[PDB]
C-alpha cells in the first residue's frame, strides 16, 4: 500500500500528531501554534529577517507579519531595520521560557522509546534534509 | 538555539520542503493537495472509513466529507454503508496512477543522497512513531 511507505505521507502524518500533543500544553499556557513557533525561534537569537522567520516557522511571510503586528502590540517582539528584522523581547522571553522547557520534556518523551542512538541519527536526517532542500 | 534541534520542527520543516516540491508536479496534473492525498491514499486499498480516510490525508473530517462530495461528483470516488466508507473508482485510480509513478520518482530522488540505509532508518522510525501516536 503505497501511502503506507512513502515518505512524504510519513513525515507530514508523524509531524502531525506529535505537534498536536504538544499544541494541547501550549494552548494551556495562552500561546496559539503561531505565537509558540514564533517565540520559540527567536528566544535565544540574534536578530534575523522577517523570511528567516516565515522560514524557519513554516508560516506564510503575510501571515507572520500580521502575527508580528499584535505581538509587537503586545511588547513580545520588536521589528527593528536592518529588509526588517525582529527579535524576541524579555517579555517575550520570559512569557515563554517555561513552555520551552516543558517543549523539552515532551520531545525527551516521544524520543525514549527510541534510544539515543535513533533519535540522534532522525533529528541529523531531518536536519540535512531541510539543508538540502530549503531555498 | 531551541529551533535548530527541536524535533517536532524539524518533522513541520522537512514535512513542508519536501511536500511543497511535489505539490508543484501535482498542480502540473491537474491536482489539489487534498485530491492528491484522498486518491493516492485509496489507490489499491479496500474500502476505508472516513475516520480512517482523515486520519490517513491528516485532513479533518468536515473538510474530507466536502472534498468527497465533489471528488464523488466527479466521479473518482464512492462513498459506500458499512459508519461511512470510501473507495478509489476506476476513474479515479487511471486519473492517479501516473502521478503516483511520479511520486515514487521523486521520493527516490529525496532518499538517494541518504543511502539505503539510512532511507530505511528513517521510513521505520517515521511508521514506529505514528503507530505510537495515533488515536
Ligand atoms: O508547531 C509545531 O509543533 C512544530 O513546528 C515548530 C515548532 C516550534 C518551532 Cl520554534 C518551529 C516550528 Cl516549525
Ligand atoms: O501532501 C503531501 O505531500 C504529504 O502528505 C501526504 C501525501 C500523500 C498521501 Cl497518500 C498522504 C499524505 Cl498525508
Amino acid at each position: 500500500r503505497f501511502v503506507d511507505d512513502y515518505l512524504p505521507a510519513l513525515l507530514a502524518q508523524a509531524s502531525q500528531l506529535i505537534s498536536s500533543e504538544f499544541h494541547e500544553v501550549a494552548r494551556q499556557h495562552g500561546f496559539s501554534v503561531s505565537e509558540w513557533r514564533v517565540m520559540a525561534s527567536l528566544a535565544g537569537s540574534e536578530p534575523i529577517s522577517i523570511g528567516q522567520l516565515a522560514q524557519v516557522t513554516v508560516t506564510k511571510q503575510p501571515t507572520v507579519t500580521r502575527l508580528l503586528d499584535r505581538m509587537e502590540a503586545r511588547g513580545q517582539v520588536e521589528r527593528l531595520p536592518h529588509i526588517t528584522l525582529v527579535r524576541i523581547t524579555r517579555k517575550g522571553l520570559k512569557a515563554v521560557e517555561h513552555l520551552m522547557e516543558l517543549a523539552r520534556e515532551h520531545e525527551r518523551r516521544v524520543l525514549e522509546p527510541f534510544g539515543l542512538r535513533r533519535a540522534e541519527e532522525l533529528k541529523q536526517t531531518l536536519r540535512q534534509m531541510i539543508d538540502l532542500h530549503v531555498h
